[PDB]
């Protein structure tokens, strides 16, 4: 049987509601007049009324903005049915795919990490690593694409960069020497997870470090 | 059976070929690979190539500008072959409808018109009749509905408006009073027919009156 494509329809849409996606027809238009529905998740069951079709030109219709994040497809149904009552198709399996948008943040796993290390450690010894996930599209997009960052350091002596972070793993190492338990015992570093490989959205987390013997 | 609803496509496209129009599929991709091809007028017979169409996608695409007062309508049959080289489908009706612009002048039926009047004839008496077509679309839009003016008159003796014309038939019909076979027998209008209710593209043809006895 010849059918629709997967249809793609962006999240977030803004603006006039409905928006037309595309436009069914059972060629029995000319043996009877024909109306059109939808069934399915979407149509007639949850969520319902996301998406509707005109019943006399077959418009197959959107009503609201979609979000990826909750649904990211959907499949449908579509009905053809004559003035008299009789079914003249059988059902046709419509599939709406929810295309993404970067608006979802990068979230680290906390918002506190805990870490240690030795004071004579030489720089390049890696400490510990904090990580953050991303609800977007991380397929199709570089919107869940993240890269770690220092911003801040707490105390920033005996120099403002005594540690570093790879951008791409998360992993805290020494970057330089000079560490001392007896002096600073503590650091904390505040650590940004941004998208769009560090050029999108933004979080910030803590990674406190702990200067052993 | 399923089928997709005539496919609108503006006349005179400009940018890049080809321009991509409505992806059709057939259900059977599952079962086996599948591959589109078009015929008809317009695909594989005159005019050849207008239309075409991606084997393994099935997108329909077009090459072309199309230019709707040359042809306005295409039917087109889409086919989907296995990879073994049975016809999973019975061929689709394609429907192409060309839609308008406005790119068609309106055109006087000849280029001089020849009238004559009676001396006395009063003001308000009809004269003769300007007529002039236009190729554009007439059922849908504006871009055929002609308005006449009369642009220039010669002599402008003994008034410059002696005619005047229905701007909807074309009607030229003595204005006013003074028309003397012995003094001016003869004036030539120079009558114009602009198409968008007399806002669009225009022509200029001629309207010869002799005044009689
Ligand atoms: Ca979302
Ligand atoms: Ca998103
Ligand atoms: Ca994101
Ligand atoms: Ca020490
Ligand atoms: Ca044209
Ligand atoms: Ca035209
Ligand atoms: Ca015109
Ligand atoms: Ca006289």
């Amino acid at each position: 049987d010849w059918v629709i494509p997967p249809i793609s329809c962006p999240e977030n849409e803004k603006g006039e509601f409905p928006k037309n996606l595309v436009q069914i027809k059972s060629n029995r238009d000319k043996e009877t007049k024909v109306f059109y529905s939808i069934t399915g998740q979407g149509a007639d069951k949850p969520p319902v009324g996301v998406f509707i079709i005109e019943r006399e030109t077959g418009w197959l219709k959107v009503t609201q903005p979609l979000d990826r994040e909750a649904i990211a497809k959907y499949i449908l149904y579509s009905h053809a049915v004559s003035s008299n009552g009789e079914a003249v198709e059988d059902p046709m399996e419509i599939v709406i795919t929810v295309t993404d948008q970067n608006d979802n943040r990068p979230e680290f796993t906390q918002e506190v990490f805990e870490g240690s290390v030795a004071e004579g450690a030489v720089p390049g010894t890696s400490v510990m690593k904090v990580s953050a996930t991303d609800a977007d599209d991380d397929v199709n997009t570089y919107n869940a694409a993240i890269a770690y960052t220092i911003v801040s350091q707490d105390p920033e002596l005996p120099h403002k960069n005594m540690f570093t972070v790879n951008r791409d793993t998360g992993v805290i190492s020494v970057l330089t020497s000079g560490l001392d338990r007896e002096s600073y015992p503590t650091y904390t570093l505040v650590v940004q997870a941004a998208d769009l490989q560090g050029e999108g959205l933004s979080t910030t987390a803590k990674a406190v470090i702990t200067v052993k013997d």
